[PDB]
């Protein structure tokens, strides 16, 4: 007649790692790596994303004629740009603060062209010549759609004053550029004035452009480049245009009716006609993970990335196939006939023998291993989100510098994951280690001298205990003086 | 007959916070985080902060005329400006570099405003005729007072050559600037010459300013705009001036007398008339609290700014209304009686009862809780301490960065603040149990059989121990020999 | 008749600190930070570094002849500035984008120069007269030796138009330059057209340059200036230059053979003629010690830069001159005599005394304590590696932001260290303290009532074999137990 403390055991194969011991089998384990994706460009909550395909950002504002399947685009949650995209500036030249510009595209997710300054507004020049092989379209030389390029009209180029008024209640982007010719031949016969400039103003901007004329490699074609530029005209302002030549004008311009979050992703990988709430350059993340080692760069509700392979946090006791010196100390293994909780009881008496599980000790350690889930999950709530930066080829240092800050801080929590996972789960498994060894006691305690320690975690009764004595024990309410006559005459 | 061990229990209701439990209350308790400020503005080790009211850097350096408090300052402290001063730039412009100065302007506590060329050096242009209405001054046309805006005299303005050297054997502040008119008339009507420039030369300096005549917007009643220039010029340097028209020349320079630790405060709370070691764009601190919540960007010796809204540390044990069985364990509850420390005994013979602690025990957890709390203090020491750094309309991707690697920080050493203390707490409570069943076992190893073991932390004596055996128990000088055979003879 | 339990103890003065405890002495224990330094500049895997001797880059780049000749420069590791070159720019001027050039040279490992062109090129110009005494060589006037200052002929600067063709299929590194005269007869005494320009374009650039006459302070007793520029030319591009005047026209440029991890150093100390794996301003490293306190700034396999003085990992037990209560508790001390291991027994018995160590005890600590030191080695190798970012006066914002980005990563790194050390190090000494109980409380329940509970860590019981059997493990409890009732009284 003896009742033996134990703990639970199964046939799970889920192993953590601790500071001290690597591959450790657990009971029960939780992953908190999400490591998979669809490998598929989709929509951001019911949101398509805006696919230029081989068009870049500046040939879709500017409009090269290659990119026409974007001139009325719809409401976008990111923009995905190829690494290289092909058609890119038709015409050789520049867009000016081009990553400053996409920055600000990045916190806008829909445009609406609008007409602003009309080809009729343009009497005394000629606007249908404005044409190049650079720019092809259906075999024919052709041109940015977005802007106009003026050349002379009766062999004369008379000096141009316009202005246009934002009368609209949204910030207007505006573009315009500045023709370079390649010899004092080529000026005159576009533009009859030899001596040329371009004076752009609002309230804020004061901008004088001057040709270069010279001898230049050619570039798709053309020795000549296009100097673009672009400026936020805020409502009730009013940009002010004055040139005599190499002047490309402005004709269409974006009202910015959209402010809100977006990026502009770089990745080849292709639509899938799916959803998803988080979306990375390699594909779409589906979990309710808290971390994932997918992309850094992510957009939308998503999981914190880290660069680990494995984290699994301890929630169980060691597996059978110790700093309290119980789980495979002094109760050498695990009970798989156990299964109604962590900890329990063995008792064999003449009427039978059963596990049972004690469920207020199980249901504390239950609490206690989930609150410690969860406050390591909350700990990482507030961690480093990587943002896409562009930056050209004179800004090597600040993408060195941006490069250095965002991986930096991903070693940082990363290892910051890892070890509370190591620690933590050291704890865990030694948690439990306490709770058998404070059973044990809690057991030794109550039986006191009337049975016999046998050193494994069972006590052998000097009296007779039957099933409801067995369950008195566990109770918690043993009457030590009803059997002590009985333990004191077995005793020898 | 009786003496057991038991642990300190107060009326405290301060609450602390572990991994695996939340609201732990504890006996005694330390916060380290300061949430309270006196929302005002205070002087910084008895100097008072120069307060710019609606004033910006450029107005108060350049002279607007609606800044005439600030021509002579004191030696300040911190700079306080309002996030949108009104006066700034009463003639529409520009300031270049304007935050490259406010840079230099963090790390200068005083100036001295010195005269380098007067009126009277400008024989053959006219001195008293640069003025504006867009610069105000008692209801007439004025103008920056710190520069003058020289136009034609007698209908000539001759070509400028003027040279100034440092003599002061500190750094000089030097500001310049150009006017850009509207037409050829308006040119011609101040400078006479119709084609100008404006060249600047230092040991250093190369400069070659170039006026863009053309039609802007209004701003402040003027179309036409100012772009002032600024350089340091070293002791026994020389800066060398030449300009044919639109010319702003320079008439006071800012001498750099001291330098040291200054910021550029955005702050529009009030001066209250105090002093400090510490202030906040929201208020200023008084406090010994190792960390704060109030806000990221502070001057002086101040705490270390953490983003929780609690940070308490558990010095004491859990309150009564763990990994060792003994706190809440075998042990119950805590004695309310027991005042003289954390661990003692309660004595019960025949001449009385009594409370006593163990004074040994006692220190040893008091000097290691004071240690761990000194630890967790010393290891904040090397925070990241942010600064206010500013940046232009196209510089987004950079104050962007710059916005992403101070709040990144933020949040690591917001994550270190809160876990250290997370997991401390933890281990000060188990330490706590385990001095407890230490000096529980250290009674139990000196009585051996001749008490018996309750096993509630008391032992029944089976002799009689009186007032000085009681204490022997205390001590550690029990003597189980006195009194083995009347034990003996007490058990049956 | 007595056998007892206890821990090793010895004649170390090793100290490491805890959260609750410093300066605690330990019987073994393992440091982690290496500082020391050979003091020496040595090559990197066996490539020898560039040192630039008492010159900037730009001096070595445009040709500065008080700087050596710099020719045929083999393959470097390294690239060794002084903080402050006292050559650089002998005629002084600029040279535009130098801190964007020096990145670009940090990933740079061979250069190959290549003459571009000759001078034969300019028949209609002078090519020798553009020498100045700002520039010395032998206490003659000269100039930069890879451009050309051309200078006018017969009162005559006919335009030029010329043009290169990048054939060689490597990048090329082309630099040219502005003279910026200082009145107009000078300008006329030397290129003798009054109004100049400077026109350069190639596949991705389209640059004019117009000279700036003015009044400026002497440097280098000269009050002109000699603004230099430069461009990467690709493969299968040409360079076009046009100037009426002013012009510093290129003649050699270098080639970019190899493109690889590079970094330029500002140190002043000696060459040793060594090699080594680290280096480091101040001197090279060798060790396999997980950190280093020497220098921020390293090239090649290093220890990781922390800021701390000492970082020393606890892996034995604490000396004798805990949350369980065997160390320092029920055992009051260690055993000098015992130097087997960790734990174990000492026995008193009809054949002798002796002392015995638990080896299957001990090597679960020796395997659990490695494992961690092990495993704080790693975690480590992914943290903040520091690179030299260059800055220009009026880009001070940028600088404070670098600046203030890699002290705070490396205050992160070592608080991280330090932390770590301090938690694992009271770990260890607790799971020594427990590896002690439970090894007593092993052989506790066996002996049972066959022996008295001392209380010192010492069980007396009432040979040799037995002895070493109870250490096995093994015991028979009804072989030995009547006698003890009789020995009780
Ligand atoms: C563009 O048009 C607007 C609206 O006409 C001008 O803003 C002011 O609007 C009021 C309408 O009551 C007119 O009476 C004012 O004459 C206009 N402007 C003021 C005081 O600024 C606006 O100025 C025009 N924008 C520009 C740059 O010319
Ligand atoms: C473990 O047992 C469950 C049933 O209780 C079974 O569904 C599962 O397949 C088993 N898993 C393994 C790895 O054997
Ligand atoms: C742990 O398990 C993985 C496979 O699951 C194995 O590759 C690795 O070698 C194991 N490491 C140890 C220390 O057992
Ligand atoms: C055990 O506990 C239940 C209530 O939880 C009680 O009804 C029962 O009488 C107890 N039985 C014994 C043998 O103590
Ligand atoms: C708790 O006891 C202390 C001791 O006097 C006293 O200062 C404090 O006011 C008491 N608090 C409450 C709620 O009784
Ligand atoms: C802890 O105490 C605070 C303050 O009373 C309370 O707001 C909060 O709900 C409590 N949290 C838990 C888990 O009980
Ligand atoms: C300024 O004055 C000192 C002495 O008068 C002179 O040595 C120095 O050359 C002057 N600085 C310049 C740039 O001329
Ligand atoms: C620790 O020991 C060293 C060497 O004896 C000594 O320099 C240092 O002051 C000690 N540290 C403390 C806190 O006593
Ligand atoms: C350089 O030479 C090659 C070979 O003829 C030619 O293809 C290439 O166009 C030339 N580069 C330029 C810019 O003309």
């Amino acid at each position: 007649d003896q009742i033996c403390i134990g703990y639970h055991a199964n046939n799970s194969t889920e192993q953590v790692d601790t500071i001290m011991e690597k591959n450790v089998t657990v009971t029960h384990a939780q992953d908190i790596l999400e490591k998979t994706h669809n490998g598929k460009l989709c929509d951001l909550n019911g949101v398509k994303p805006l696919i230029l395909k081989d068009c870049s950002v500046a040939g879709w504002l500017l409009g090269n004629p290659m990119c026409d399947e974007f001139i009325r685009v719809p409401e976008w949650s990111y923009i995905v740009e190829r690494a290289n995209p092909v058609n890119d500036l038709c015409y050789p030249g520049s867009l000016n603060d081009y990553e400053e510009l996409k920055h600000l595209l990045s916190r806008i997710n829909h445009f609406e062209k609008i007409l602003i300054i009309p080809k009729s507004s343009w009497p005394n020049h000629e606007t249908s010549l404005g044409v190049s092989a650079a720019c092809p379209y259906q075999g024919a030389p052709s041109f940015f759609r977005n802007v106009v390029w003026l050349i002379k009209k009766n062999d004369a180029y008379p000096t141009i004053k316009i202005s246009y008024n934002n009368t609209n209640r949204e910030d207007l982007l505006i573009l315009w550029g500045i023709h370079h010719s390649n010899n004092a031949e080529e000026q005159i016969n576009l533009y009859k004035n030899p001596t040329t400039y371009i004076s752009v103003g609002t309230s804020t901007l004061n901008q004088r452009l001057v040709p270069k004329i010279a001898t230049r490699s050619q570039v798709n074609g053309q020795r000549g480049r296009m100097d673009f530029f672009w400026t936020i005209l805020k409502p009730d302002d009013a940009i002010h245009f004055e040139s005599n030549g190499n002047f490309i004008a402005p004709e269409y311009a974006y009202k910015i009716v959209k402010k809100g979050d977006s990026t502009i992703m770089k990745s080849g990988v292709e639509y899938g006609n799916c959803n998803t709430k988080c979306q990375t350059p390699v594909g779409a993340i589906n979990s309710s993970m808290p971390f994932h080692n997918i992309h850094p760069l992510t957009i939308g509700e998503c999981p914190k990335y880290v660069k680990s392979n494995k984290l699994v946090l301890a929630t169980g006791l060691r597996n059978s196939p110790g700093l309290f010196g119980a789980i495979a100390g002094f109760i050498e293994g695990g009970w798989q006939g156990m299964v109604d909780g962590w900890y329990g009881y063995h008792h064999s008496n003449e009427q039978g023998s059963g596990y049972a599980a004690d469920k207020e000790s199980t249901q504390k350690a239950i609490d206690g291993v989930t609150n410690k889930v969860n406050s390591i999950i909350d700990k990482m709530n507030t961690q480093f989100e990587a943002v896409g930066r562009e930056f050209n080829n004179l800004e090597r240092r600040i993408e060195n510098l941006n490069k250095k800050m965002e991986d930096g801080f991903l070693d940082v929590w990363t290892y910051n994951a890892e070890l509370l996972v190591l620690m933590e789960n050291e704890r865990t498994l030694d948690f439990h280690d306490s709770n058998v060894k404070n059973l044990y006691d809690k057991v030794r305690l109550q039986l006191r001298d009337n049975a016999k320690e046998l050193g494994n975690g069972c006590f052998e009764f000097y009296h007779k205990c039957d099933n409801e004595c067995m369950e008195s024990v566990r109770n918690g309410t043993y009457d030590y003086p009803q059997y002590s006559e009985e333990a004191r005459l077995k005793r020898e």
